[PDB]
Formats: structure tokens, sequence, C-alpha cells
């Protein structure tokens, strides 16, 4: 056998709505699932790739449980999909990718490759890569990143995030970043 397993984690779900648009009352949880579904479908078409997702529907899953699911799936890579939010603002734009604090396992490399590839596909503002102690990253056992796919709190970004062709481009960019990582550092 020679397959890589990619665990996709659409952030939030169920009772946890994540960020909520002030314009339109759209929820991050729903947009995360839309983007993740496109990413999952694209990865599953690749030859040596098996996809595992934390959720396929509007289900609540705790942070602890997501890391447990990822770990039990023996994934090679974890990609969590979230949207960013400004607590006191509605102007920020762009995409950034997080990895666990002081990662030595290749998470930092995965983050940079995915981030740079995304920037080439959607041509959004490059906010770079960031260390973050988010529990899903911290407690997962394999290279793990969380992509903040634009600011749902910024009306311009929301108009992109909701758009299917934009979601498709973003998902394609993520796929190519993951494959480029896996091709070189499985
Ligand atoms: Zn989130």
């Amino acid at each position: 056998s020679n397959a890589y397993t990619v665990f996709i984690d659409p952030g939030h779900g169920g009772n946890d709505k994540g960020t909520e648009s002030k314009t339109s009352n759209r929820y991050e949880k729903d947009l995360n699932l839309q983007i993740a579904k496109k990413l999952a479908n694209k990865l599953s078409k690749q030859k040596d790739i098996q996809v595992v997702v934390s959720r396929t529907d509007d289900t609540y899953i705790s942070l602890k449980d997501r890391a447990i699911l990822a770990n039990n799936s023996s994934a090679d890579v974890l990609v969590s999909i979230h949207l960013n939010a400004e607590k006191n603002g509605n102007t920020a734009t762009g995409i950034e990718t997080w990895y666990r604090n002081k990662a030595t396992d290749g998470s930092k490399e995965l983050a940079q490759t995915v981030q740079s590839t995304i920037v080439s596909y959607v041509k959004v503002r490059d906010r770079g890569i960031v260390e973050n102690n988010f529990e899903v990253l911290r407690e997962s056992n394999m290279p793990a990143i969380l992509i903040e796919c634009g600011f749902l709190t910024t009306p311009s970004e929301e108009q992109k995030i909701i758009n299917e062709k934009y979601q498709d481009q973003l998902a394609e960019g993520i796929v190519q970043g993951v494959l480029s990582y896996l091709d070189s550092k499985g």
C-alpha cells in the first residue's frame, strides 16, 4: 500500500456557528463546510489519496474530538478550514495559514507551501503563515495546518467567500499545495 490520508476539518458546526456576517447573517460553519467539501472532492480524485473528514454535515464537534478523530485516522496531513474575523473591525482582508507552536514535524513547511500556492490561485492578500496554539493543531499527531480563508467580517471578503467559483479556485489552490507537500515530504 502507498496511499496518503488527508484529514479535512471544516471548522465549527452545529451549535457552534463560528463568525456570523453582520451584513447577511451567514455563518462561518456553513461556508467552512462548503469549502471543505470542494477540497475533499478534489483530493479524492487524486490517485494515491484517501480523504477523511471530521464532518460532512452541520454537526457539532468539540476541539478535543477533532484531534482524536484525526489521530485515530492515522492521517498524513491535517487541513482545518476556517474563516477569519476581526473582533473590532470590518476591513481586514486576505488569507493566512496557521501551524502549531514551534512545529518541527513539517507543519511549518506544509503551511508555507499551501499558503504560497493559495496566493497563486486566488491572488488574495498574502498574510503569510502564523504559529498558533489552537487545540486541533496542538493535539494532532501529524503535520497540521489551519487555513483562515478570508475575513467573513469584511463585506468585500464575504462576497468572495460565498462565491462558488472563488471557493473552487481556493480549493484547487489548497489541493495543489497539499500535493506539492506530499510529493516531497510524505
Ligand atoms: Zn473559525
